[PDB]
């Protein structure tokens, strides 16, 4: 495969324990 | 396969315990 | 096949327990 | 609001492109 | 809010470009 | 807010570009 | 596989115990 | 705020360009 | 495998016990 | 705010490049 | 006589020639 | 007669000739 | 689509925090 | 799209905190 | 007639030609 | 896409913190 | 008629021919 | 995309603190 | 008549010819 | 894309603390 990324700005990522994240 | 990027900018992943989260 | 990706902005994925979320 | 949360053991989020994903 | 969580294993959290992924 | 948490194992935060990830 | 990398500005992963996190 | 926490074995964490990653 | 960087500002991971954190 | 961790055994934060990693 | 501004987000403000502008 | 800013993100002012603009 | 404009003496543009201004 | 313009003379943009601004 | 400044992140003045301009 | 521009005489730009300014 | 600035990242001023500019 | 521009006399631009400015 | 400066990043102002400019 | 430029007089160019400037 292949993978070509364009512009991102505020990607978030969270796994396990993430309770009240992620409040743009 | 192949995947190109556009442009992204609040891209939220949350795996786990995730309540009270994405509050835009 | 082949993804080409638009324009996001507020996209957002919860797997778990998510509950009281995505209050836009 | 009380996340309790029993055993998990396969649980993913994917947010944004996800193409070809979740492939059991 | 209280976060307690049980037993966890396999938890993954893809944000962005996540093509191909979670493949169990 | 209390973070009690669980016995966690095998736990994955990818965040940007994770093509052909979480292939358990 | 192969993977190119665009424009990234504020891309976060978090892994365990991400509880009251990203706040944008 | 409080951040207990439990026993964890394999966090993971990858930001920016992860691809090939979080192989079980 | 072949991985080439674009440009990056803000890229942050945090593993472990990472609560009240990513506060942009 | 208070950290006060458990047994932490394989935790691992990669920021940047950092593909083919975290191969368990 | 005072004021207290709350959270702004995209704020446009155009005088004179501003023809086929603000396409959100 | 005081003001007081709480938080801008993406604030335009254009005054003059300004078509084609403010393409949000 | 082309603008040519006209005569402009006293043209005001203000985004943002405004209170109490334009006055005549 | 081009554009031409004519006269300007007191032409004022303002961006931000502008409180008590643009008195003619 | 004091005024203070939160935090600003992309703000943006044009006075004059500015078409075309703006392009969030 | 061109700009030609004709007589400009007082034109003013301020970005931030510009209380009490423009004053004709 | 003091004035205190917070915190500013992207703050532009153009003034004159600022056509094709600003593009965020 | 060229820009040829006229008669410019008084052009002034300002970033950051500017309270005051801008009196003609 | 005094003024305290915060915390600036990327400040920029441009005065005359600035046409294809302030491309963040 | 190239920039010719004509006349100009008084070009006033600021950046940071400009607090009570560009008085004409």
């Amino acid at each position: 495969s292949s993978c070509f990324g364009g512009r991102m700005d505020r990607i978030g990522a969270q796994s396990g324990l993430g309770c009240n994240s992620f409040r743009y």
